[PDB]
């Protein structure tokens, strides 16, 4: 039993809700919140911009030190950093950004990072401003993640479309 509330159960391990991931993380304080990151951990917009803003830019400060030490992530890769005031940890995961011409096949690799964590609050990878089809991203999430994932979707029309189209 966990403290995630109001989710629709899609499969044995995947749950979905129309919600703002920032407001969800503040309420639940999950062990892990997933950020929709880029390789440079530059948290400018989308989920990344919103999560970083909620940390008062502490996420960005920590991320800049991470990059200065380690260099960029790989597309499909991840790193674990602090969750600041939002969660215990933030798993920064880089899905392919179709608006950069990146290979959508790497979306499965991106979701594989979730399997290293027993429970996660997460967005749909490569959705929103990353330019991928969210229906496909959900398909890949369900077919790749085996640990317990709570997917937040703030856009209602999208959420309703995702539920109503789910196979
Ligand atoms: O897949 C990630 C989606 C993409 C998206 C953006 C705009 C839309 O209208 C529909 C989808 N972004 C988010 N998902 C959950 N919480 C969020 N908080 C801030 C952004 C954000
Ligand atoms: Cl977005």
């Amino acid at each position: 039993v966990n403290s995630f509330s109001g989710y629709l159960k899609l499969t044995d391990n995947v749950y979905i809700k129309n919600a703002d991931i920032v407001e969800e993380a503040k309420k639940v304080k999950p062990t892990v919140v997933v950020n929709a990151a880029n390789v440079y951990l530059k948290h400018g917009g989308g989920v990344a911009g919103a999560l970083n803003k909620a940390t008062n830019n502490a996420m960005q400060v920590e991320s800049d030190d991470y990059i200065a030490t380690n260099g960029p992530l790989k597309v499909g890769g991840s790193c674990v950093l602090s969750g600041h005031n939002l969660a215990k940890h933030c798993l920064h995961v880089v899905g392919p950004n179709v608006n950069k011409g990146e290979d959508i096949q790497l979306l499965k690799s991106a979701y594989e990072n979730f399997n290293q964590h027993e429970v996660l609050l997460a967005p749909l990878l490569s959705a929103g401003i990353f330019g991928a089809d969210p229906i496909h991203s959900l398909r890949v999430c369900v077919d790749t993640v085996r640990t317990n994932v709570y997917l937040a979707v703030f856009d209602k029309n999208l959420y309703d479309k995702l539920v109503s189209s789910f196979l």
